[PDB]
Formats: structure tokens, sequence, C-alpha cells
């Protein structure tokens, strides 16, 4: 049972599941097994109504598509589509909130207003925007306009992508025709060569994904940019995650997904909510977070962190979670059907995210206070429904410390030298203190016994005094793990991060040291680190492929982790995937994309699904950046 | 042998090709068999790290997907990433389209100008840019611009989509929220949409599929006008098909591909380059056209259709392919390798259309007649390698009447009735001579012996006196057996059929009928029947799921003939595809798009492998929209 997942209260979850015949995801995993191994390993293809194209990996016919594609090919193809599908997400989480920030500050939208002034005029600056003299209105709607415009060619290339990165990696791009004209341009044309009788080359085709990659990039850091204005650059914060934060006697409300835009209406329309609650009988109304709109509540109100990725399914099988409030994004169609024997309103809001069997509500920005108050009043009918019978909320919860933006760790870092604030990090990093910087990201992966990888490449890296971020739910795994928590310093950082961490907590007023673990957001949020990653080879006068930074989606699952993944290497970083991507059925793009990307870009992934070994692999990639920069390691 | 295609001359060519030891494609898919039947049921997703997922279509688990994605979900979400994909191929042709005429107006493409200068006015008079007192330029300008801008939201939807249907049929797809916003908006939100975790629901992502379709054809409306502007409004030609159009003595060059913005350069360059050809020791440059860009060119300028689709390689077996010019969009990858068996230089142009192993030339506006004059120095070279070498060209070619573009078809019969063109069509559907328009378009299909059910389904389509158009390699599989010869007709059509074309060749100063089947173009030109089909709805007041016309992609292959049956159905088609769609894996999905979307659009496809009972299902179709409009049948 431990197989399946770390979590103890998962396990515990798990174990009330078989007792009452709830089938789960690992159930389904074990129905789908033997698993086909032509997809899994990336050798099929259905592009079109010749299909389906099977390639074996080894032995006689069939050795090619019928149009004659070849193995590279296909993988190819398959894995840009992958690429592309993510950007797709990404790219239309930013432009929702693109279209929220144009109509709150047009007039349309009054629940909506612009929440940090300060990130609004730095970002018009950074795009040009003149701020000076201007309503702050005005230059929210040209920054929205901007933001919408990066979506299709125009007079020049993706902002958010030029922009962010610094001049000398965005001219290392431009030379290999990486930069992207716009992202639903990028998607398209990925959408248009991958189809059958087009693209047939297989660096063409991992170029041209590398491209749509970043507009993936582009995507997460337009969506940042956004919720911060909107909503607030998050700044440190104390809250606890795991089931545990669940209590029988409050209205148990999950907000679940992708997009904030929705839940953060949620967040403060419940807490004028709670004299209702408290009339149905309840102490208030809980409020929890699932996956990553969970974390962005998470990081902007201390909104606990209920369960993320594989195991959500999970909460509601403690039979007190009375409303499920879902955007888009990661969520399992399964919980529809779960809802039917745990009591649980499952609640759709958004128009293309709909799911068979679940209650709607037309959510729009114009109406999202109605909105909020009637899907909470459903959350209490919910809880009324079901007072005075028994559930099992696992006493399973872990103290975590997040908020940690740019922002915030920029001025946690200047507590220590004011004018310079990057210099005691880069500082700590050249004498051995900081052995480099490693970002965990992506999600679960029903393969992989959840929070495996991440906890056990965690610890190697931390024990070597390896400074790690994360977001999404790898920053979920850890967090649930206890690795968001300074108390547990000791027992996993080594001297020198040690030292670190208790020198920026003590400048920053709290007596201890940060939290092992830096989380840095949501899986948009992977844009933040970027932002820092890129500051510092402003600061060290190199490109990003020469820090000692690289990158792990330990336990990727989604076409989202894919592109993520892709735009690291793109950038620049080492980037170790510690699931099977569907590219070793080509040995020709196993080796691009491992390889010979480093005379193209600077970075590479690593595909590794030892997490020791990927560790040892993370250790030597990040002591090859410090040996070229002429550190000792 | 006669079991792979239906045209004599495949057949020898096929013939050759074993003799020699040629794979082929029907070689390439006797390998692929039995093929696998979770995919080509549809029951089959790999759209996470978590897969791939098999659904079995009948029997025990597995029953669903491993997140918990149903069966009809799957189904879903795989035919609207089709969908897409077809319409990112419609739409990048004529995206690319709208880029030369901007260039060209701007004074960056001199060798591309405003060649139809009443259908720029008659295009921008549509869409309400301005004309009188404008220069030419201008106007072309702002079109172009409106183009691009509706790749993209902004304060109105596609005007491709609203301002090419009738009003009524705009109000009836508005109703739905079928209306698109932006082309790559709608095609990267299906991407969106279908990815992990997001909708889940078929009759959500059905509709969102229609929505996609509409985009395709906006970018196939597009794309014809757009081409008709740059490179003239087709009008009758008469002209021959089949390989017997190659000769031994001459410089064969194949213009191979979709986008015509090559080959139109191609066709003329050649002429200025005969002398040179004359030198080399060859009688000329002898261009021919394959698949669509073939189509574009045998409609425009009466350049022979050597071979189409499924059988392209074939024209390399005679030996006597001195050049391939390349776009994108269907071109077989193995003719890469093939070349290397039969003295063919490959010639790529396209920047994201690269093949493994062919000469790439990169095509630029700017360069188009030295980049043509370079290709083809390279076709002579390919020819004086040849010189006095053995070929075998099949001595086999048909009689091709097409360029039936709409004008021409109005015009046609505006030599009946000078005032109200539409009428005698009308007038004979009323009184039985034209019994009803069947559409033919789409591909063939390797698994369907080539040209059998468009033969076939047209036979007794024709014999029943439906007037017969067709487009894009159903126009190539009947001109190849012969139904653009007039001399066919009291062969083929029936009597009022054989009268009605009798009238119109006769008014037409040519002394004869109009051939059996009314070519009107390439697969973009299937806008041109919806232009058709259009007119008449506007003539008769009602919506076009009123008028006996049908459609059918009876070999369908490629993912843009999946989006065109889409939308034929959306914009109210009953509409036949003779190949099996990847649908059959969940009834609902079947159920919703053959019967409940006539409650929806009044369009519905019918799936039938039988090409005589997929006749007798059109004819019958045709017959209802008969009698709901009061007409004996
Ligand atoms: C032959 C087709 N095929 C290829 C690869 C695998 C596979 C790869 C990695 N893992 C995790 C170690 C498991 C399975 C299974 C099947
Ligand atoms: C069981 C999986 N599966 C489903 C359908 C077919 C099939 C369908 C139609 N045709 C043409 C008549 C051939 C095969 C084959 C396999
Ligand atoms: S595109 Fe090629 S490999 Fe893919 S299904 Fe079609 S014929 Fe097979
Ligand atoms: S999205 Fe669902 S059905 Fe598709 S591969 Fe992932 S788990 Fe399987
Ligand atoms: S045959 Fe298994 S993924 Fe296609
Ligand atoms: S298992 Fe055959 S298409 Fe996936």
């Amino acid at each position: 049972q431990n197989l399946k997942s770390t979590d103890r209260a998962v396990q515990q979850m798990l174990d009330k599941a078989k007792r009452e015949g709830i089938q789960t995801v690992w159930d389904r995993y074990e129905a789908m097994k033997p698993q086909c191994g032509f997809g899994e390993t990336g050798l099929c293809c259905r592009h079109c109504l010749q299909g389906p194209c099977g390639i074996l990996p080894f032995g006689d016919e069939p050795k090619v598509g019928i149009c004659g594609a070849t193995a590279e090919v296909i993988v190819a193809r398959g894995l840009d589509r992958s690429i592309a599908a993510g950007a797709a997400g990404h790219s239309g989480h930013a432009k929702h909130l693109a279209h929220t920030l144009k109509k709150a500050v047009q007039g349309k939208a009054a629940s909506y207003m612009i929440k940090d002034r300060t990130k609004l005029h730095s970002i018009a600056k950074r795009l040009g925007i003149p701020t000076e003299g201007q309503k702050d209105e005005d230059i929210a709607l040209e920054v929205a306009k901007a933001a919408l415009a990066d979506f299709h060619e125009k007079d020049t290339p993706v902002l958010w992508v030029t922009t962010v990165l610094p001049p000398s990696r965005v001219k290392v791009l431009s030379a290999h025709g990486l930069i992207p004209a716009g992202i639903d341009h990028e998607i398209a044309e990925i959408m248009h060569r991958t189809s059958m009788g087009c693209d047939a080359d297989a660096q063409n085709l991992l170029l041209g994904g590398l491209r749509c990659s970043l507009a993936d990039l582009a995507g997460c850091y337009m969506g940042t940019d956004l919720a911060d204005i909107l909503f607030g650059t998050p700044a440190p914060v104390v809250t606890e995650s795991n089931l545990g934060v669940l209590k029988a006697d409050a209205v148990n409300v999950a907000v679940h997904g992708h997009n904030p835009v929705l839940s953060d209406i949620i967040v403060s329309v419940s807490k004028e909510m709670e004299n209702e609650a408290r009339a149905a009988g309840a102490t208030g109304i809980n409020v929890v977070g699932i996956c990553c709109t969970g974390n962005e509540v998470l990081m902007r109100h201390g909104i606990p962190a209920c369960t993320h990725s594989v195991s959500q399914e999970m909460a509601m099988i403690t039979g007190a979670l009375d409303a499920m409030i879902l955007d888009y994004q990661c969520i399992q169609p399964s919980v529809a059907t779960i809802a039917e024997c745990t009591g649980t309103t499952v609640i759709t809001t958004m128009e293309m995210s709909k799911i068979t069997g679940a209650t709607h509500v037309n959510f729009a920005e114009e109406a999202a206070v109605e909105n909020a108050k009637q899907i909470l009043r459903l959350a209490i009918d919910t809880f009324k429904r079901r007072k005075g019978k028994p559930v099992e909320i696992p006493n399973i919860k872990t103290k975590v410390v997040a908020g940690f933006s740019t922002e915030a760790i920029i001025n946690a870092l200047s507590k220590l030298n004011a004018n310079d604030p990057l210099k005691p990090l880069i500082d700590n990093v050249v004498n051995g203190n900081i052995r480099g910087v490693c970002l965990f990201a992506g999600c679960n992966n029903v393969k992989v016994p959840q929070d495996q990888n991440f906890t056990t490449i965690a610890r190697k890296l931390l024990k070597q005094n390896v400074l790690v971020v994360a977001t999404g739910c790898g920053a979920g795994a850890l967090m649930r793990h206890g690795f968001m928590d300074p108390a547990n310093v000791d027992e996993l950082c080594g001297d020198g991060l040690k030292a670190v961490l208790t020198a920026i907590g003590e400048a920053n007023g709290l007596g201890g040291p940060l939290p092992p673990v830096l989380h840095m957001g949501s899986c948009v949020d992977n844009s933040r680190a970027v932002a820092l990653v890129a500051a510092l080879a402003n600061r060290l006068g190199v490109d990003l492929d020469r820090l000692p930074v690289v990158a792990s989606a330990a336990e990727a699952m989604h076409e989202k982790a894919v592109a993520i993944g892709t735009w690291a290497v793109t950038i620049g970083l080492p980037t170790h995937i510690g699931v099977l991507p569907p590219i070793t059925g080509s040995l020709p793009v196993t080796q691009i994309l491992t390889s010979s990307v480093k005379d193209i870009t600077g970075g590479y992934f690593i595909v590794e699904l030892d997490p020791e070994t990927a560790a040892d692999k993370l250790l030597a990639a990040i002591n090859e950046r410090r040996a070229g920069l002429g550190l000792p390691w």
C-alpha cells in the first residue's frame, strides 16, 4: 500500500476507499497494465485516418509509418504536440487573466482591481509602456492589451519572452530562430507542421518544439504577472498542509484547478458567509486548496493545502468534503463519479471545462461575487445533509512556510545587503555554502509512488547544500513531507546551507531559519524561478547556461510539465525528468534532447528514473557548471 | 493488384516498383497489419505521461482511463484535436497567403501583385473595408490586415465565418456559441480543453469541435480569397490528367503540396527557362501537378495533373520525374528515400516542412523568381543526368475540363439568365432535372482501393441526376477516371442532368455539354462550394440545412478532411464519410455526430464504408431535403 503513496494520510484514505469499494486512480492504473509499448516509447502515430501506425522499438516490420514517417519523425511530432498542448494550457490561463484585468480597468468587473500598483508599474516599464503621468487603470489597460497582443504576430516578437531573459540569452535563441512570434501562432504552427505530410525532419521539429516551449514560458510569465497585478505579489506566510486541515465541524470547500480568478473571490466571499455557515450549524467555511489554484491561494492568503495531484480523490474519501470548486487543468474527472459515494458537490465553473454529472455554475467576472455566494450556499446545503454523520479525516498535517515570490526572496536577501540584494546569495554560492540551485516542478505520476522521487532527490540535494526551490505539485509533495518547515532544517540541510538559511531568517525577524525548501508558487510561477535565475545572470555578466542552476520534473505527468522542461532546457538549464517521456523509441531524438542541444541552448534533458542516480546526476550537472565558472566543488 | 488502386497507370507503376524492389505505401500498409484496435476505434489516449490508456470496445477492464476519462471523453478529445490540426493546416495556408499579399502591396515582393482587382473589391465590400476612392494597394493592405486579425480575438468574431454564410445560418450557429472568436484562438483552446484534467463532457467537447471546424472553414475561405486576389479567379480550362502527361524528352518538374505561392511562380519562370532547357537537350520544362497545389495550377493555368494523394510515389516510379517541388501538407516523406532509386531531385522550400535527405531551398517572396530559377536549374541538371536512359511513362491520360470557380459557374449560368443567374439552376432543381448537389472532397486512403469509393458513388449519383462537384483529391480521382470529360456525359449522366449540362455548355460557346463533374479546385476551395451553397440559400430564402445539398469525404485520410466534414455538418449539410473515423469506440459520440447534431446545426455525418450503400444513403438524404421543400423525388 506504501507502494502507491508515501503520504501517510493518503495511505489511510486508500485503506478507507478499498474498504468501501471506491475505485481509485491507482486501481484504474492497475486495470491498465500491461500498458502499450508503442505509445510509452513514443513509437505510435494516429495523425491521419490511415493509422494507427506503430513502429516496433526493435525487430522486424513494422519499421516505418504507412506514409513513410520514420521513428524519429513520429517521436518528434508527438513531443511537439505535447509541448503545444502544455503551451495552450498555460497561455489560456494567462489569456483569461488578461481579459479579467482589461474588464476590471474598463469598469466591467468591480470585484477585480489593481491590487499591486508597484508590480503593474514595473511590468509596464519592462515593456516600455509609459507609466509617468498616466492613470493607473490606463497603464493597466495598456499592459493587458500588450499581453493579449503577444498571442499573435505583430510589430514585435513575444515580449514576455524577449524582455524577461537576459539579452545575451535572447541573442542566442534568436540566432537559432527559437524566438516565438505569437503564442497561439506557435501552437497553430506546431499543429500544422506535425500533421501528416508536413515536417518530417527530426531536427527541424525539435527546433520548432523549442520555440513552442518558449511560447509556454511566455504564457507562464504573463500569468504570474497578471495574477500578481490583480491579486497581489506573495509574501512569506505560514499555513498547514495535508488532509488534517479539514474539520468535521466546518463547511469544507476545496478549490481545485489552476486559474485563481475564481478561488480568490471564493476566499473573500466565504468570510462574509461565515454567519450563514454558523446558521447551518457549522463553525465556519473551511476553504482548502487542491493542486495549483490551491497553491495560488496558499501563497497569497495562507489557505491550507488539502492535497495535490494524483491523490486528489482522497480528499473526498474523508467524507467531510462538502464542495469541490473546479476551474480546469488537472482535475481527474473521476471526482464527478466519486462524489456519488462521498456526498461531495463537485462544481465546474468554466465553459470549456465541464464534466459529465457535476453541477455547473457559469462563472463571469461581472458576477463573481454572485456566483461565489451561490456556490458556497450549495456547499452549506451539502454540510447540512451530513450533520452528525461519521467522517474519517486523518489527523496528519505539516507546517508550511511559503509565499517566497522572487520579490520576497530579493527583499529577504536585501536584509543582508540593502543595495546589492543578490550579492549575499552569490557570495555563498562562491564559497561553497550554496552548491547550486535546483527547481523542483511538475506533478505526481501514478506509476511513481507518490512523492518518492521528490523527497529522495530533495534529501540528497539538501544534504549537499543545494538551495532548493519548488513549484506546483513538486512543492506540494515536498510540503506534505515537511520540507517547508524550518524546524526540519537541522535534519535536512547541510552545514553551509543551514548557515545561509539561518542568516536570512534571523535577518528577516523570525529568529529561526528559512524552511528547507523555498515554495515559489504554482505551475506558472515557474516563471518566478526564471525571474530569479535571469536576475543572478544579469548580476554575474554570464548566460544562464553558465549558472549552477538545474531543474527537476521528478514525477512528470502532464503535457504542461513536458513544455516546462523543454523551455527549462531552452533557456539553458540542465533539466532532469524522472518519468519516462515518449522519446526512447528513437535514439536520434533522445541524443538531441540529452546531448546535442547543449550546442544549441546550453541546457539538456536528463532522463533517469532512479531518484538516487538522478540526484547524483543533478549534483554532477551543478558541479560541472561550478567548474566552468572556476569554483571548487 | 487491382485491389490497391483502380488507376491503370498506378497499377502499371506498382508492377514496375515491385519489379525493382521499391517499397510503396501499399507495402508499408501491408507491414502495418493487423492495425491497433484501440486507436482506429478512437479508444486510446496519450494526453499525459500516465498513459498510454486503451479502453476495450467490449469486454472487461480496462473500461476507463487512469484519470477517470470515459470512452466518450477520450473519443471526443481525439476528434477535437484532429479538427484543430486540420484547422491549423488550412489556417497557416491562408496566413502565408495574407503575409504574401501584404508584402506585395507594401512593395516588399515584386513577383506578386493584385491580379484580380474585381475580387479584391468584392471581398473588401463584403468586409466593410471602403473601396471607393482608395488606392487598390491600400484596400488590399486593409484586406490582408483584416485576414491576419481574424486569427485572434478582437472587436468582431471571425469575419470569414460571419460574412460568408447567410445571416440566418450565422444566427443558428450563434445561438449555440459555435461562432469562432479567432482561428488560432480556437485551435489553442481545443488544445487546452482536450489536455488532461480539462473538459470531460462529450457534448461540450463536440460543440467546441464544431466551433474549431468553423475556424477551419474560415481558413479555407480566406485562402481561396487571397489566392484569387494574388493569382486570379479560375475560369473554365482544358488539360489532361494522370501519368501520361509526363514526357521522356522534357524536363519534368512536378509541383506538390498545397500552397500555390511558390508553384505559381514556378509555372511562369519555367517558360522563361525554356531556352535553357533546350540547351540541356530537352524539349522544354514540362511542369505537372501533384495533390492540391497541382490542382491550384491546374485550375489557374491548365497545368496537367500528374497524380494525386496515395499514389504520388508512382510518378517517381516512371524514372522520368526530374524534380519534385514540395511546400507542405500531404507529402509522403517516403519520396525523400524513393528519390535515391529514381534519380529524382526532391526539393523542400518551407522552413516548417523539411524532410531528412532532401535538398532544401529557402523560399522567400522577396526572392521567388531567384529561388525558382535555382530550383529549375537543379531540375535541368537532373534531366541531363538521365539523357538517353530508359523510362516507363504509362501512356494513360484523360481529358479534364476544370476551372469551375463559383464565379465561373455563376457566369455560365448567367448565359441562360443574365439578371438572375441562379434561377435556371433552381428551376432544374425544382422540375427534377437536377435531383440535388453532392460535393466530393478529401483524399485517398490506403485502406480503400484507390478511387473506388469516389467513382462508385459518383456513378450512382450521376445516373440519378445529382449535380456533382468535387475538390482536392476527390476531384483528382474523378478526373483521372474520366469524369471531367464532357464526352462521357452520355455514358454517365441521367437524361435531365444531361439536358442541364448540355444547355449550359451550348449557351457557353463550346457546342457540347459541361463535364459530368464540376471541378471546383483544391482542398481549401471547398469554400467555393460554400459560396455557391450559401448563394442559392440566399436566393431561396431558406437555410442550408433545408437545401438538397450533401458532401462526401468518400476516402478520407487527412485531419484536414475531418475538419472539413465537421464544418460541412456545422453549416448544415448531410456529410458522408467513407472511411471509419476513430469515433466507433463510443456509441454516445457516434449518436451525436450522426443523429442529434441534426437538432443543433441541421447537418449530420453519414458513416458508411460500402460505396453502394453510401450512395443510396446520400440519395435518400437529398430526397428528404427535397421532400422538406415540397418537391417530388
Ligand atoms: C517495449 C516497450 N516498452 C518500453 C519501455 C518500457 C518501460 C520503460 C521504463 N519503465 C520504468 C523503469 C517501465 C517500462 C516498457 C515497455
Ligand atoms: C476491435 C477493434 N476494431 C474495430 C474496428 C475495426 C474495423 C472497422 C472497419 N473496417 C472496415 C470495414 C475494418 C476494421 C477493426 C478493429
Ligand atoms: S501520419 Fe503517417 S505514421 Fe501517422 S498515422 Fe498517418 S500514415 Fe501512419
Ligand atoms: S489523460 Fe487520462 S486517459 Fe489520457 S493518458 Fe492521461 S490518464 Fe490516460
Ligand atoms: S498502438 Fe499503442 S499507443 Fe498506438
Ligand atoms: S494502444 Fe493502439 S493507439 Fe494506443
